[PDB]
């Protein structure tokens, strides 16, 4: 039949909430999570959702005839400066459909073979500082992910150098950026220096399209001159400042998580790391990558995926019922309910994965299609997808790929895991130290 909802503690009028004080509110709903099972719902004043975790509800969640892309307080929050750009856009708002229509070609091989050797310019950068580093020192990795990531994408897609690395503390924009992150997640919680960081993020969209303004094939090139071959439309101009700084934001911080976890759980893994560096070495016999050998780095590319399972950066989305519907035919739902997909919780269905979701072992990806259908969601689902998937892996399993053929690396402070939560996640504070196997680059 049908079924009461799994709920938490509810604390008179302040609701579930009393349950999620905490910088981390992820990883606190992972615990109800491991609790309460499958689905659970919880309140906040003024607001519900459901959380599920299982593969056999998500399925179900992700049938877009059913459930569409629903923008969570955050995303409201983040909506004030990213607008309706792809990310923070209705599915049914005109401006969604037309930039996906004019922006998708620029994301596959193709695109991205044209993307390859900026890629390896910021990735050389990032290698030449560590080969710098003096005996004494130490490399802290998200911050020195990010530099490369921003790098990254400020380059491919719309030509422009944040020279990143000539920077010993976070670029600007970085700084910024975490912190509205930062509120907008604080914000969630309260039952009751957000215009400098917006105010600040903006002025830098400004000097992007200026430079532009004072040819290439490139993300921003599309912004300026493409169409949308259904309406005939082009993207307007409060539009594209909203696409801009989604792909500055998107764009890069993700990434750079996935190599900080990547890296954290190879140290923390030596057979792993030890097989990882024997690819690398054998794959990459030239002095600077070529796109072709990084589709050859197989073992690293399952490596990345594996860590995308265990800790994936961008860790929830959100859904709601098209119409009145019943959920894994137990859970009746109302037009405009939400849903939640804790993705961290999906990765570890015992029913999916067996019964050791806590070990690394990149190994289970070796045949991606036993695994089934949404099961393995970092990237989101449907059309409502990451656009940048193919990106991210691209530049990730590249500079992976070079790291572990340049260096040995130290696990030197026995690095105790702690993931910051700003929407998005990171293993905060780790460090590590890279001894260089003094390999020539190009
Ligand atoms: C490992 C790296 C990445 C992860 C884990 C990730 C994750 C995600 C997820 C889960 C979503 C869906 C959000 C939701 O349903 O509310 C999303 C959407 C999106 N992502 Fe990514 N992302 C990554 C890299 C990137 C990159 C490099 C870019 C840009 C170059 C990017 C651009 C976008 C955009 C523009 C959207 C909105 C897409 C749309 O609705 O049309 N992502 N991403």
């Amino acid at each position: 039949t049908i079924k009461e909802m799994p709920q938490p503690k509810t604390f008179g009028e302040l609701k579930n909430l009393p349950l999620l004080n905490t910088d981390k509110p992820v990883q606190a709903l992972m615990k109800i999570a491991d609790e309460l099972g499958e689905i659970f719902k919880f309140e906040a004043p003024g607001r519900v959702t459901r959380y599920l975790s299982s593969q056999r509800l998500i399925k179900e969640a992700c049938d877009e005839s059913r459930f569409d892309k629903n923008l969570s307080q955050a995303l409201k929050f983040v909506r004030d400066f990213a607008g309706d750009g792809l990310f923070t856009s209705w599915t049914h708002e005109k401006n969604w459909k037309k930039a996906h229509n004019i922006l998708l070609p620029s994301f596959s091989q193709q695109a991205m073979k044209g993307y390859h050797a900026m890629m390896v310019d910021i990735a050389v950068q990032l290698v030449q500082k560590w080969e710098r580093l003096n005996a004494d020192e130490h490399i802290e990795v998200p911050e020195d992910m990010t530099r490369l990531t921003l790098d990254t994408i400020g380059l491919c897609g719309f030509n422009y150098r944040f020279n990143s690395f000539y920077r010993d503390q976070p670029h600007p924009f970085i700084t910024s950026m975490v912190r509205a992150l930062d509120e907008a997640m604080n914000k969630l919680q309260r039952a009751n220096q957000f215009q400098e960081d917006i105010k600040v993020m903006n002025d830098l969209v400004d000097k992007i399209i200026a430079d532009r303004k004072a040819q290439s094939d490139d993300l921003l090139t599309h912004m300026l001159n493409g169409k949308d071959p259904e309406t005939g439309e082009p993207l307007d101009d409060e539009n594209i400042r909203y696409q801009i700084i989604t792909f500055l934001i998107c764009g890069h911080e993700t990434t750079s998580g996935l190599l900080s976890f990547a890296l954290y759980f190879l140290v923390k893994n030596p057979h792993v790391l030890q097989k990882a560096a024997e690819e690398a070495a054998r794959v990459l016999v030239d002095p600077v990558p070529s796109y072709k050998q990084v589709k050859q780095l197989k073992y690293v590319g399952m490596v990345l995926n594996e860590a995308l399972r265990l800790w994936p950066t961008a860790p929830a989305f959100s859904l709601y019922a098209k119409e009145d519907t019943v959920l894994g035919g137990e859970y009746p739902l109302e037009k405009g309910d939400e849903l939640m997909v804790l993705i961290p919780q999906l990765h570890r269905d015992k029913t999916i994965w067996g019964d050791d979701v806590e070990e690394f072992r990149p190994e289970r990806f070796e045949n991606p299609s036993a695994i089934p259908q949404h099961a393995f969601k970092p990237f989101g689902n449907g059309q409502r997808a990451c656009i940048g998937q193919q990106f991210a892996l691209h530049e990730a399993t590249l500079v992976l790929g070079m790291m572990l053929k340049h260096f040995d690396f130290e696990d030197h402070t026995n690095y105790e895991l702690d993931i910051k939560e700003t929407l998005t996640l990171k293993p905060e504070g780790f460090v590590v130290k890279a001894k260089s196997k003094k390999i020539p680059l190009g």
